[PDB]
Formats: structure tokens, sequence, C-alpha cells
């Protein structure tokens, strides 16, 4: 259950590793896997598109299902869905997209989801193409997140300088 490997401990509740959270997820099958979504729930490319093609799109389907009955999420929000072959649930939390001018305030609103879920496997939110600087979407995952959460960064030169940033 929730078999985490190889992260380095940040703070009492933040852990972090250089690795694909797809391979994470199938090697760990944790309670929960945040996906960093977008609003109306199509898992087109980026991490999104990863998870959704690593369940051959049974993701997809499903998102479909819940954005028809409940209709689109908001950003800074999120919904708990099935995590299929990947976790017992997905966690679809909507970060700010700042290359389309959205605001950083709802970054720390897109986390504050994670605090519902005591144990998660997780990205960055809103980092690579969605244009936020990824140290900080550290230090507000870090001051904002209370439950026990596990980042995985499929980026070594980015994990380095994370890991610089936070420790000196
Ligand atoms: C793509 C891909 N293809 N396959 C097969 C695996 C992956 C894959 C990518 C990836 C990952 N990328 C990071 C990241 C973090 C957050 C966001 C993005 C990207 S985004 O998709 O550009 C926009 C949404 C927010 C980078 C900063 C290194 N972090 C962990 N696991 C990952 N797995």
């Amino acid at each position: 259950v929730n078999s985490f490997s190889g992260y380095l401990k940040l703070t009492d509740n933040v852990y972090i590793k250089n690795a694909d959270i797809v391979e994470e997820a199938k090697k760990v099958k944790p309670t929960v896997v945040v996906n960093a979504a977008n609003v109306y729930l199509k898992h087109g490319g980026g991490v999104a598109g990863a998870l959704n093609k690593a369940t051959n799109n049974a993701m997809q389907v499903e998102s479909d299902d819940y954005i028809a009955t409940n209709g689109p999420l908001k950003v800074g929000g999120s919904c708990v869905l099935s995590g299929h072959n990947l976790a017992k649930h997905c966690l679809h939390v909507v970060g700010p997209n700042v290359n389309k001018g959205e605001d950083i305030q709802l970054l720390k609103s897109a986390y504050e989801n994670f605090n519902q879920h005591e144990v998660l496997l997780a990205p960055l939110l809103s980092a690579g193409i969605f244009g936020a600087d990824p140290i900080h979407s550290l230090r507000v995952c870090v001051d904002t997140v209370r439950t026990n959460v596990y980042l995985a960064v499929f980026d070594k030169n980015l994990y380095d300088k994370l890991v610089s940033s936070f420790l000196e």
C-alpha cells in the first residue's frame, strides 16, 4: 500500500522524486493519483494525456460522462473519479494556465484540493506548458498541502533546481 520508493523528504509532509508519474502509479498503485487536468477534463497532452493513454482511454470515457452530468470544473477546483489500473482514485485538479492568462492566486486553491486525501502521488501543478514558475509552484505546495504528498517530477534538471532551491 502506497509503497513509494526513492523519494527525498523535503518537509514533514512533502516528498519529491525525479520520475515519470505514470511509471510511479503503475508500480505503487497509490490510493490517489493527481491529474493535472483542465476544466472540461479533455486529456489531450502533457501529464493528463500520458495518464489517459496508460488507462487506454478509460479515463477519458469516464471524464466525458462526469462532464455531461455535472458540467465543467472551475480553475482551482477538482473532482474525484476512478484511478482505473493506475490507482484506487484519480483526483483531477485544475491549476491556472498562466500561458493562457489565468491568475496565479488560483494555484493555492488548486493545491488545497489535495487536503481531502491523506496520501497522494502528484505532479507539480501548473508547471510545464501551463507556464507557472516551477519553484514557485513547489513553495505553494509546501505552504498549502498538509496531508502527505509524493511529487513526481519527470526531469532531472528541474528536480535538481527544486531540491537546490529548497535545501540551499
Ligand atoms: C508527457 C509524458 N509522456 N509520458 C509517457 C510520460 C509523461 C510525463 C510527463 C511528466 C511530468 N512533467 C512535468 C509537468 C508538470 C506539470 C504539468 C506539466 C508537466 S504539463 O503537462 O506540461 C502541463 C500540466 C502541468 C514537467 C515540468 C517535467 N511530470 C511528471 N510525470 C510526467 N510524466
